[PDB]
């Protein structure tokens, strides 16, 4: 994706460019398919020097942007675009990348003695990088009001308005303004909540401590502060403003609600005199925007200071936020699958319009009104109700997160509604934070007997001290908090460290025990080491600890017991897991993981959620697949599986080993050919080689992938990239910090874990459970038909108004005003609003939801429940004949004065039973929601509806004048009003109770039909061959 930056700098003397304010409002046609002119709007080609106007061809990209003037205050030309930030380069055309040729890699010499710049004119520092804040533009309200006024419905709708107006009906005119002001006002409200929601995440400027040459101290504001620039400490404690790196000692940093679990993790300056690093050592060596500083080691005198280096919206704070406005990547499905149906709707109306302006030209009525009575005719076709009723099932619905979960910020809801996978993590979703200890067996003494595991303080000596001091653990004038396992860990010892004052144990029988240096547990290695030493001793000693397969490798071969796989799988079957332990006396940084030697090995218990067992069968039911991903030993999953039921009946996987160039890798049997039809597992090693060897491989193995072992978490973002590639939707659930990787835009998930209000990702509930996806699913499940039922509520009622305005218009009658809206105010937007109240339906859907409109299915139906009611139904005009009555006035005044017209009241009274029925009966779906009398709201409003509807077909009383009704001449003449409102109530109900059975799939049964989808040819290819 790359285009050109021509443009034409100013080109304008003018004298024209007054000449095209006449000229027709263009800026709509240059959104879609510019190519009709858009270079004619004040951009001449022209060559690329001192370029005011800066567009791009987008000769690869599928839209365009223009930015503009001007540059502040040699001066180097600069614009802001998206939030990212350009500067004009001399030596070379056009502008460049920002930072300063630095991408990571700088002088370190001067770098590194950062002795304070010496005040070298830093207003040349602000305008390349700006003030040091972030502020999201927020528009006025008036701009937001006039800005979303251009839509064309809603012009459309003042046309209508105008029109009402002209024809001297001006109370219609009235309720369409109404109808026009309440989609404003809640469109407003809507594009407000979103703003003012992520607003709140703007962290406000605070006075900062800055260091100056000389030794000059002052306090300035954070907004002055410029990367490379000094920066202090607050007394040890408050905020940071922004990234920095140390400059030496140890700090202790926490990400809880900025990255994921809240596990504070150890930090340590960068190394020295080595030379440029890049942004993956960043992550060892570098702070957060924002975060909360618990302590740091003063090891020199002067107090601990840091530098920043990254500031704007290029920081790592920035990123996640920079998805925000501009949806990044754009919609996954785009709604233009209703051309058919539009177009179709379209040629009715016209058809039928036609018809009902050659009926009222004929009988030598008038030409001159023909053309305002078409016009309110076909103005039917877009009511002013669509837009307003259509944009607020998607807000009803999102009040239900409030109360229950999931916590989310809001279009994207809609993506999961053809869900087909999900995947789990095992790190802390299946199994409890905290980890039970269980037992530990030595290695000295003996050279390899087993001995006796169990865990006991009993014993003494170097394991003593290597468990003593192998942890992570944080502490503020209380007991010592952090990572679980660090502190299961420790406690087994009952060592307490308290106040060098914080680098020796207490309680030491043999020698006290002291540490040198401490590092974090990052996942990346996989491992940990320390350096421990007490008072007496010849030399320091190292201890290192991590997962048992690697650290084999980096120890002597002739160490390990030559029965070692048996001693480290005895416990996997059991579903444990164990960790090896390693020592070596290192005399006077990588250099310390050399020639290691294996101290012994301990297991901790890892027990399973009773919830999660019967959650995950009922999901089991749907007919989706489930894969989990983790980076756990070879298999102990068996347990879990079994718990959970997925590998029950048959289970397999693939040999780890494929060192060799050739990749033999056949299958393995676990507890010949591979058909494949039983569940296989991947791994880690092997899945990071067999993705690029072997390509055509990929596409028949990934799909059976259920597990992986010992896998890295940089292949996470590949795997959710492949399967996207595979056209396929999957979900996963994330609850440590090495997991929002692949959550970015490939595709959705789920966390664990996370504070309220979190912006990383549009994730998660409060609770800490997976018991929240099946509440997802369901409700998101529950929200896509809402969709549907609109769109089939607002076509019918089109359709029966239609139907009404053209059968109404056989003479010269006209409806007045008021009768328009006695419908259009209380049959439309009420059942419209009530609709949105519904709710999800406990028993979970046992097939997904229809695929999309429009569908042959649908159309039958509603074309069927149209004909039906333009049937009987219409019998006032002939069963009439059978009861007194005098012919209507006809011609005597052609205006909506004949209030005595038969016709125009029998049909408007019936006109409202039709449609409520109609709005009742559309509505009706046993799925995907409970029974329509679920809804205590939607009760009492259809209650009060028909109190006061059945009040009009019933005898009138007083103060029926404005209402312009007529008495019945016999009583007994409303026995047919009842007979065909009670015989249209029966038949809507017994139509719908056989239309939704499957004779539409009924009637082709004898498909013929082959469709892949890139999902059926596979497994049909892969049970065919063997």
């Amino acid at each position: 994706r790359l285009s050109g930056y021509c443009g034409s700098p100013w080109r304008v003397i003018g004298y024209h460019v007054v000449v095209w304010m006449m000229a027709g409002i263009p800026l709509l046609l240059f959104r879609w398919k510019p190519l009709w002119g858009v270079r004619l709007r004040l951009r001449p080609c022209n060559l690329a020097h001192a370029e005011t106007l800066v567009i791009e061809i987008r000769d690869k990209e599928d839209s365009s942007w223009q930015l503009f003037t001007v540059q502040v205050q040699r001066v180097l030309r600069y614009y802001l675009f998206q939030g990212q930030r350009y500067i004009w380069i001399e030596t070379q055309q056009a502008f460049y990348q920002v930072s300063l040729l630095d991408h990571g890699r700088s002088c370190d010499d001067v770098h590194r003695s950062r002795h304070g710049l010496s005040l070298q004119d830093q207003m040349v520092r602000k305008a390349i990088y700006g003030p040091n804040v972030i502020s999201i533009p927020v528009k006025s309200y008036p701009q937001l009001l006039v800005d979303e006024a251009l839509n064309p419905y809603y012009g459309f709708q003042a046309f209508s308005i105008a029109l009402w107006l002209a024809d001297h009906y001006y109370w219609y005119a009235l309720c369409i303004f109404l109808i026009s002001s309440i989609s404003i006002c809640l469109s407003l409200y809507k594009t407000r909540k979103q703003s003012q929601t992520l607003r709140d995440m703007v962290k406000l400027s605070m006075r900062v401590c800055v260091c100056r040459p000389g030794g000059e101290e002052e306090w300035v504001d954070s907004s002055e502060l410029v990367p490379g620039d000094c920066l202090v400490l607050p007394q040890e404690g408050g905020l940071m403003p922004c990234d920095a790196a140390l400059v030496a000692g140890e700090c202790m940093v926490n990400e809880s609600s900025l990255t994921g679990e809240s596990i504070p993790v150890l930090k340590t300056a960068l190394p020295e005199g080595l030379g440029p690093y890049c942004a993956e050592t960043h992550r060892r060596h570098t702070l957060f925007c924002g975060t909360l500083i618990l302590q740091a080691r003063a090891y020199v005198g002067p107090h601990v200071l840091a530098v920043v280096t990254r500031t704007g919206f290029c920081t790592a704070k920035g990123g996640l936020v920079s998805s925000i406005l501009h949806p990044r990547p754009i919609n996954f499905k785009f709604y233009k699958h209703s051309m058919k149906f539009v177009a179709a709707l379209s040629v009715l109306a016209l058809l039928g319009t036609i018809y009902s302006i050659f009926i009222l030209y004929r009988n030598r009525v008038p030409l001159n009104e023909i053309v305002i009575r078409a016009l309110d005719l076909v103005t039917v076709v877009v009511p002013p109700a669509l837009p307003a009723a259509m944009t607020v099932c998607t807000l009803y619905a999102q009040s239900r997160l409030r109360r229950q979960g999931i916590f989310c910020i809001p279009l994207r809801i809609n993506l999961g509604g053809k869900l087909q996978l999900v995947c789990f993590d095992k790190t802390g979703t299946l199994t409890e934070d905290g980890l039970d200890v269980m037992g530990v067996v030595p290695l000295k003494g003996q050279a390899f007997l087993p001995l006796v595991p169990e865990p006991r303080r009993l014993p003494v000596g170097p394991l003593l001290r290597a468990l003593a001091t192998c942890h992570a653990l944080s502490r503020l004038q209380d007991t010592p908090v952090g990572d679980p396992m660090d502190l299961k860990m420790v406690e087994s010892t009952g060592w307490v460290l308290e106040e060098e004052p914080q680098l020796q144990a207490m309680e030491e029988p043999p020698v006290p025990v002291s540490v040198l240096h401490r590092f974090p547990f990052s996942s990346a290695l996989q491992r940990m080491s320390v350096v421990v030493a007490w008072p007496g001793a010849t030399q320091p000693e190292a201890y290192v600890k991590g997962s048992p397969e690697l650290v084999a490798g980096l120890c002597n071969p002739e160490t390990v017991p030559t029965d070692f796989a048996q001693m480290l799988q005895s416990y996997t079957a059991a579903g444990y897991r164990v960790v090896a332990l390693a020592s070596k006396p290192l005399p006077t940084r990588d250099t310390v993981e050399g020639d290691l030697s294996l101290l012994g090995l301990l297991v901790m218990r890892n027990l399973l959620k009773p919830q999660t067992t019967p959650v995950i069968q009922a999901l089991r039911r749907t007919r989706i697949r489930a894969v989990m991903v983790t980076g756990d030993n070879l298999q102990t999953a068996v347990t879990v599986a079994r718990g959970c039921g997925m590998v029950a009946p048959q289970e397999h996987l693939i040999i780890v080993h494929a060192t060799h160039p050739e990749r033999g890798q056949p299958a393995s049997l676990e507890f010949e050919p591979d058909p494949r039809s039983r569940h296989l597992a991947l791994s880690g090693p092997t899945f990071g080689i067999i993705v690029k060897h072997f390509p055509k491989l990929l596409p028949k193995v990934l799909v059976q992938g259920t597990v992986f072992a010992r896998m890295a978490p940089e292949q996470k973002t590949e795997l959710v990239c492949e399967l996207q590639k595979l056209q396929y939707c999957v979900g996963m659930c994330g609850d440590g910090a090495n997991d929002c990787g692949a959550l970015k835009a490939a595709d959705v998930g789920i966390s664990l874990s996370q504070a309220e209000a979190s912006v990383v990702s549009p994730f998660t509930s409060s609770m800490a459970s997976i018991e929240c996806v099946p509440m997802v699913i369901r409700e998101g499940r529950c929200s896509l038909d809402t969709s549907f039922s609109v769109f089939k509520y607002m076509a019918l009622y089109s359709l029966t108004q239609f139907i009404s305005v053209l059968i109404l218009y056989t003479i010269n009658t006209n409806l007045g005003d008021l009768q328009f809206l006695a419908i259009d105010l209380v049959i439309t937007t009420t059942v419209a609003v009530l609709m949105s109240r519904t709710g999800p339906a406990l028993v979970l859907g046992r097939v997904r939801p229809p695929g999309a409109l429009l569908s042959v299915p649908v159309l039958s139906s509603l074309l069927l429940q149209m004909v039906l009611v333009t049937g009987v139904q219409l019998g006032g005009y002939f069963l009439t004949l059978a009861q007194p009555w005098f012919v209507p006035l006809n011609r005597t005044v052609a205006a909506p004065d004949n209030l005595p017209n038969y016709e125009n009241t029998v049909v408007f009274s019936l006109s409202s039973f039709q449609y409520l029925i109609l709005a009742a009966a559309v509505s009706k779906g046993a799925p995907f929601r409970r029974p329509l009398y679920t809804n205590v709201p939607f009760l009492v409003a259809l209650a009060l509806l028909s109190s006061v509807l059945v009040g009009l077909v019933l005898v009138p009383g007083l103060l029926q004048g404005p209402l312009a009704l007529r008495n019945i001449t016999d009583t007994g003449f409303k026995l047919l009003l009842l007979g065909l409102v009670t015989l249209n109530f029966v038949g809507a109900f017994m139509l719908e109770s056989v239309l939704d059975q499957c004779l539409p799939a009924c009637l082709r049964r004898l498909r013929p039909k082959r469709a892949s989808k890139k999902r059926f040819k596979q497994l049909e290819r892969e049970l065919a061959e063997q």
